[PDB]
């Protein structure tokens, strides 16, 4: 009957990024499972649309503003879901050339601010799931090889860090998906791209949120500091 | 009225799961069975394929426990040949089937396995345009020996199902592997309890993992919803990373 | 021959540090060893001197812009600019790997445009030796990758950027180490016995050569065959 | 007598595959280090050239055949090694097979076969010396699954070796080559040539002397704590 193993009946889940593509499509899919679902834009149309779009799929929830570059904008938000909702206990960070190097450092700075304030609710509770998502495939190469290594190896270590508190810590690493940047590439640069994925074909923002919404159940209980790829076959270092 | 047109779910799919008579194999057909799948176990005995047939039952998992040796072409045609004619092609296939100096030969005959049973099963998979392949690799198993037992096969099945997924990919065909840990098993029941506060030492959940644990991992690489998962390897290890 | 280049090494004043500045003036390059204080410059002074290496012994604080651009004009007025620069100078487990991948950045940045000037270079970064586990892995991870990703951004100019992941090595920190967890550490280590800081250097003057000029953006692990990931 | 001051000075090297390219220069790479150097090929004229070529270059050694793929050939091989010459300490694989002799495992299966064989049989002169190299040659650059299938093998392979023999002073490691200038690589049209060295930072092809290179360190008292590493000589350029 129940599918058990894959309820999110009573939790709460914090989405940042929450307003297209696959952010969006998390987003719903958690509220599929049962999660009540925060989405976040840094704008106040995005935050508004992500109710919207909450709604008419049936999900209980809120979209609000939020920028994770700041400790202040960070701690009033989680204190306004506190209030209003309850303590997040699953967070999907999905907010993200002499640029590589700074990008990279805020993007990592920027995991740890967020993850670091959800932290202390997860360990009051003695359950928590952190699901950080990686860039879609999209100089370029340099900066995407660069961001996917620094992510793989920061989950690993916050996951070491936090495991004795029966809080998980992964990461979703995506290919080519098919989103509003992806579809506005220019064609050669699509086709090429296509060429590449064994599956011969892109992916779509719902196959990622499959992932994260698995990732997010009792039944990924034993998984932690695991970043599992979604890229078709198509594997980039 | 036996019809049934299923969607986004395992309803109807055939799995074979080798290595089900026990621990992590035997979790994994009870998972995809509750999942709606009509299981295959095997076994290579007689009387593993007769435990796995009673297990099935008793859990109201429709399928069959069969005889089946991976070392053996003419074996593996045969258990092929039987399931097409009673049950269908299997879609969903698990594999799961003392110094440092065994690593050589273990791990070349898991590998030669694996591609034996995979390539049989190809031809299944082709003709539907739709597949899952997904390899189990060994639970640690022992300091040092062990150790390198353990790296070895690990360092080969990753590299093996990366290759594999790449060559049957254009198919809609998925291979994908998945890495345990340490899990309470047979083997690990009646270590010394000494060694296993060591152990637990090592792994940040601070537990061992459970064999149903492997089995939903499994269960969700096995779905629809992985279909863009392919080529990888998905540890199960409580956090605990040895290579 | 490294005759004629210039080498900068950071934490040059003892253990791994000093074994690299002493390999590399033995190749015949001038050496330019840094340590944190006045004394440990001093101390690098006479260790070159007693070696009949030529160089000089200075002060460099590498998490310090002002430091950094000090020291890189000093060295560039009075000995000309350092074209092979070896890094091996360095809530808790975040900050650290922060800190340590914001300075090899910063000395990096400002040594290229020497080598870019002379379309030649070496970098060569130095991992720490061997809780302990997560802070050792995710410190040798972040190097690798970002070395491997600052190889591919210097790369057209003929500079090669690599580091060096060294394993148990016998050094002051490891000297004191309980026997317990000596013991328990050479069980792991198939060779069965600790890194001397020779055998880390010996690997950087081979980098530094020649001869290892389509070598970039690696990480090469020099540990006796014990791997921990 | 003539002592060289090299690395090398006093060992007995053994390379497989050293005809051309990549084996070629390796075997008087480690000539020119002071060993000596016996090249192996597959057929009688492979082994007279690498014969001449050792001696054009004054690299004491020889030119004999070996089948990597035979247990006795390799005996055998050794066997007359040994009796003339001295134990070969130093081992490089260099003698794989390609998809050109299904095929992407079938590659891979027998490479590592046949490296095992050599390894385990040159083993027993190195535990007696309590010294010993080995190192194996990867593949230079479909061809991105074979190759990132034989490169990922190599790694674990070499891996597990080093693990089983590294009580005995033995380091076994590989070399991972990337994009080389070889016969097959020069005649390639400009627009696959200038795609090439597109995704290759240093922006050029690599010398067979600098994958050379890195085998003579790696054969040094110098590299005596590095084993079970790979390492990738490439400019730059990674695939997986
Ligand atoms: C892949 O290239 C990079 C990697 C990292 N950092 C890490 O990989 C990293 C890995 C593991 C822990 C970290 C903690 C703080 C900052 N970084 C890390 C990095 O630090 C911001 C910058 C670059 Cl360009
Ligand atoms: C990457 O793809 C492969 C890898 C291997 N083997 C290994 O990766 C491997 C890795 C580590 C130890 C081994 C011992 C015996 C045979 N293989 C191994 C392999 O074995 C023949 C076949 C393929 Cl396709």
């Amino acid at each position: 009957l129940y599918f058990q193993s894959m309820s999110l009946q009573g939790k709460v889940a914090l989405v940042t990024g929450a307003s297209r593509g696959i952010g969006q499509a998390i987003a719903l899919e958690l509220g599929r499972l049962g999660a009540v679902v925060i989405g976040t834009a840094t704008s106040a149309s995005g935050a508004e649309k992500i109710a919207e779009t909450l709604k008419a799929n049936g999900v209980e929830g809120a979209g609000l503003v939020l920028d994770v570059s700041s400790d202040e904008s960070v701690a009033a938000t989680l204190e306004h879901i506190q209030q209003h909702l309850g303590q997040p206990l699953i967070v999907v960070n999905n907010a993200g050339d002499d640029e590589w190097f700074d990008v990279v450092n805020t993007n990592l700075n920027s995991l740890y601010r967020l993850s670091k304030a959800v932290l202390r609710g997860m360990t009051k509770a003695r359950w928590g799931r952190i699901i950080n998502i990686g860039s879609v495939v999209g100089a370029g190469q340099t900066n995407y090889a660069a961001a996917k290594a620094g992510l793989e190896g920061f989950t690993r270590a916050l996951a070491r860090e936090v495991g004795s508190r029966a809080i998980t810590v992964n990461a979703v690493a995506p290919g080519f998906i098919d989103t509003d940047m992806t579809r506005e590439l220019p064609e050669a640069q699509r086709e090429a791209l296509l060429g590449q994925i064994p599956l011969g074909r892109l992916g779509q923002a719902e196959e990622i949120a499959k992932v994260v919404g698995f990732l997010a159940s009792d039944g990924a209980a034993y998984v932690t500091g695991a970043t599992v790829p979604v890229n078709g076959g198509m594997y980039m270092s």
